[PDB]
């Protein structure tokens, strides 16, 4: 009994597979502007946050003030937000960012006593969710190239630094190959 | 590996548990009107259609012309539609009706070759989805009393007659106990 299997297939089949094909185009179009204006550039991939603690806030800035809302991404109806990642008050990167909503279900199940679903169970299923979604995106046409999973366990931490590490690695890969 | 487990928990935790508490109130309020006007009454439970063939049309009338859109249910934002069930052109019942959207995921997976998910698999998981959702609603507070699952296999059929059978049984139970 692994709720993560169905959660990952539902998230892919019912959302990612539908939104991702439009995204590269929406982002390029925006980047004409962003460039001419702030000489900036938004990464072309959807960055999906996968906190293993299944903590999804209503606004990213609350999880880290160095993650600042910049703009809504226009449509070519799906709402997607571009954020700037700050270091010492300076813009260090920009990207389309959002949390994987299925993790909220895992959180809610761990607080729903009738489910018999412990915090240990929640963590196990959050990891399984990440692995399954990775497997799906690996076999998937282009979708894998249109997004990046950012999974992290917080100790008992800077989310903006984690995202910047990925953005910088993404650029490195782009220019070296 | 059973995607139905996660589909059913996600459908409950992320939708049914959230909508059902408002529903009895929305329906009672509407029924003041419906009564004073057409001397009719809308059943107080959400009827969820669970076709085991995972065929979900964009409009109910296409699955059966004796299922006719009547009105949108007002809010106390969730969109819910009241339908009239016809027999020989006459109104025989009314209820809030909708398909269980997770079955669409099962359908899409059966057409997504990379999933390795056959029609046999789809049927097996559609049944498991129904059973799991029933189990969840059975342990759930009031939610079980605020909705009714209508699961059916179509041969190789009148959907309105299936729904009316349930509505009439529901009334019988109400008046006898
Ligand atoms: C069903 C897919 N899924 N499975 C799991 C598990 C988690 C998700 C998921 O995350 N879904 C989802 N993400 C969305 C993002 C936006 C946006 N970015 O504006 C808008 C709607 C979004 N939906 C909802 C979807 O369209 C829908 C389904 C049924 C009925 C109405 C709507
Ligand atoms: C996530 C829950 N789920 N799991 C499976 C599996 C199927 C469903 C499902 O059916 N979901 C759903 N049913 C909806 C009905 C209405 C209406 N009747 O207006 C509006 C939104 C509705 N959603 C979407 C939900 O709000 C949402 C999730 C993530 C992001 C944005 C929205
Ligand atoms: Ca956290
Ligand atoms: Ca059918």
């Amino acid at each position: 009994f692994n709720v993560a299997h169905g959660l990952a297939w539902s998230y892919y089949i019912g959302y990612l597979r539908l939104i991702l094909p439009e995204l590269q185009a929406r982002i390029r179009t925006y980047n004409q502007h962003y460039n001419n204006l702030l000489r900036g550039a938004v990464s072309q991939r959807l960055y999906i946050l996968l906190p293993l603690d299944c903590g999804v806030p209503d606004n990213l800035s609350m999880a880290d003030p160095n993650i600042r809302f910049l703009d809504k991404l226009p449509q070519q109806v799906y709402s997607n937000s571009i954020y700037e990642l700050l270091e010492n008050g300076q813009r260090a990167g920009t990207c389309v960012l959002e949390y994987a909503t299925p993790l909220q279900t895992l959180f809610a199940m761990s607080q729903y006593s009738q489910a018999g679903f412990s915090r240990e169970d929640r963590l196990e299923q959050a990891k399984l969710f990440c692995r399954t979604l990775e497997d799906i995106l690996a076999d998937a046409p282009e979708s894998q190239n249109n997004c990046r999973l950012i999974a992290y366990q917080e100790p008992a931490f800077s989310l903006s630094q984690e995202v910047l590490r990925h953005l910088r690695q993404e650029e490195k890969e782009e220019v070296t190959v």
